[PDB]
């Protein structure tokens, strides 16, 4: 997800023919002799692999122990150096692209709302705010597009819409 | 209410990500720091968390260090400036922000004095005060807002200010 990705890490320079499970033991007995792990267990959930491209991603369990491996960066594995990178869609300010949504007609119900935003593209994240006593929504939603790129495109798609007699406020929730 | 959650505050604008255990300590070292706890150990007992609607709720070991931490409302955390309030079921005791005001014009009734008041929000009590006999206005009346924080708005907005000949005086009637 979002925070799928703050618990990933781009591994290159992966040596000839070597498998996932093999690549998933190496990190996580570096883990454990390095003494960066936070916890009983193996720290490393799953390795994916592009044989063809030379590369493979590592799954954490936590994000602190995916922070702590950066630092395996240049490690030696079968001979090789490996190279140690946060993914691209890595966000190091959290929540940063979260949007609010105001200025809703006050009768839109969650499907009508996310209707309206995913023309820009999926959504990670939504919730239409509602009154919890009546139900009646309050009129401002929050969402979080799952490709960030989008989101200023979609402030200046939506910004300022006319909807009905309603005029819409969309900008970083911040 | 009436003494119902007295214990209790609503912290909304909390981080993207934070555990209850880390907002916690956070609090429980803030109220040390900052010279608000009064007496040994934490007065933070627990805090729950609402991660989608962003919010969360503290519970304080005492009524008075509840009281204490409202002063903590917009203290940065993590970059978040948090929002501090009471639960919305929790009510001050009946009166206990009951204004007082005088200096009003005589000829003046109920609706045309309370649209004065009511510009800073909505009442819960109002009553100004006539010659019984006659009906006509003795030129004070108190009120009450339903939003107890906007009482000092009001004195702030109106207090010594000039209404006609007159300057008003509006003060808490006790």
């Amino acid at each position: 997800g979002p925070l799928g990705s703050a618990r990933r890490l781009y591994v290159g320079n992966i040596p000839f023919g070597i498998t996932e499970e093999a690549m998933m033991d190496f990190f996580n007995a570096q883990m454990r002799l390095g003494g960066l792990t936070q916890a009983p267990g193996n720290p490393v959930l799953a390795v994916q692999i592009n044989q063809d491209k030379n590369f493979a991603f590592l799954e954490f369990r936590s994000v602190d122990e995916t922070t702590q491996a950066m630092a395996f960066d240049g490690i030696i594995f079968q001979g090789q150096s490996l190279k140690i990178r946060r993914p691209h869609v890595y966000q190091p300010l959290p929540g940063a692209h979260k949007l609010f949504i105001g200025g809703l007609p006050n009768y839109l119900n969650d499907d009508q709302v996310k209707e309206l935003l995913t023309s820009f593209g999926p959504l990670k994240a939504f919730n239409l705010v509602k009154d919890s006593a009546t139900g009646l929504s309050k009129g401002y939603a929050f969402c979080e597009y799952v490709d960030i790129n989008v989101t200023d495109q979609a402030i200046a798609g939506l910004n300022g819409m006319q909807l009905g007699d309603k005029k819409l406020l969309v900008q970083r929730a911040s």
